């Protein structure tokens, strides 16, 4: 019954107003698997790459179950949301007319696995508490490298692409890594500045693989922080969840005298100001540049929502 209602929702998987929260409830927590499998079929990837559907479901389940459902924000639903957004971006004219099945395959896998096995705390926390991951990745994009190598592990274990040449599997791992690493927010200035420069010069050639993947990396960055670009009813829920996670880290830091990280103090930092600052300094700059690249109704709709939602938070003051 609810399963049948889930199928109908997927008919509008391309809508910016898709409700991932409802979709996950109807599928009993199977949103990432159900949505991603559907997108693989929709984009013809199963046929294009001669995929074994049994291995595909196993791979997707491995990913989904390796997310910590106990995290209020960084869980499989966030991953499914990012994947759904990435799908909407792949439908944008400039990408739709240039991406290959291989690019779509990598983009969706990257989106689905970009926060894999996230512990619910940030890089600075891992570094100051001497977590083994901080040592392993030399305090550099610690979380993102962890998500990437975790994804590589699942790719190899599932054998989903065992029929393709070794070189292809190795390239897949590298390109997915480039996509996942671009989601390290601490490096947004580097990616945004580069994207902005290319747009200023107007020299982006989408038939060039390197230029196209820079665009895909920017698309995934957009997908990762597009919560404020969704309609208020969805955006509001995302804001409460991410703040809940931040404040929980802050509670740990306070309890163990670790020093409270920025945006994590529930006693001195307002959820309203956290959201407003995030929208003003990180979201709007990125989506404004994205709008220059893809000057469509979707880009204007997303910017419109940030403006409204931003105003709503200021109003709640
Ligand atoms: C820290 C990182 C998850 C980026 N980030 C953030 O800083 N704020 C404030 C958000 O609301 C938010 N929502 C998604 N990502 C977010
Ligand atoms: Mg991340
Ligand atoms: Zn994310």
């Amino acid at each position: 019954d609810y399963n049948g209602q889930a199928k109908c929702m997927l008919e509008k998987v391309g809508n910016w107003n898709f409700d991932i929260f409802l979709f996950d409830r109807l599928t009993n927590g199977n949103s990432l698997v159900s949505l991603t499998f559907h997108l693989f079929s929709l984009h013809g990837l199963i046929e294009y790459f001669h995929l074994d559907m049994m291995k595909l479901r196993r791979f997707l389940v491995m990913i989904q179950e390796d997310y910590h459902s106990q995290n209020p924000y960084h869980n499989a639903v966030h991953a499914a949301d990012v994947t759904q957004a990435m799908h909407c971006y792949l439908k944008e004219p400039k990408l739709a007319n240039s991406v290959t099945p291989w690019d779509i395959l990598l983009s969706l896998i990257a989106a689905a696995t970009h926060d894999l096995d996230h512990p619910g705390v940030n890089q600075p926390f891992l570094i100051k508490t001497n977590h083994y991951l901080a040592t392993l990745y030399k305090n550099t994009s610690v979380l993102e490298n962890h998500h990437w190598r975790s994804a590589v592990g699942l790719l190899r274990e599932s054998g989903l692409f065992s029929h393709l040449p070794l070189e292809s599997r190795q390239q897949m791992e590298t390109q997915i890594g480039a996509l996942i690493l671009a989601t390290d927010i601490s490096r947004q200035n580097e990616y945004l500045s580069l994207f902005r420069s290319h747009l200023d010069r107007g020299d982006l050639c989408l038939e060039d693989t390197r230029h196209r993947h820079l665009v895909l990396q920017m698309a995934l960055k957009c997908a990762d922080i597009c919560n404020p670009c969704r309609t208020w009813e969805l955006s509001k829920q995302w804001s409460e969840k991410v703040t809940e996670e931040f404040f929980h880290q802050g509670d740990i830091e306070k309890k163990y005298h670790l020093g409270v990280s920025p945006l994590c103090d529930r006693h001195t930092e307002s959820i309203a100001n956290i959201q407003i600052g995030f929208m003003t300094y990180l979201v709007e700059p990125l989506f404004t540049e994205w709008a220059r690249f893809s000057n469509t109704r979707l880009s204007q709709t997303m910017l419109g929502h940030v403006g409204l939602n931003k105003a709503s938070w200021k109003g709640l003051q």
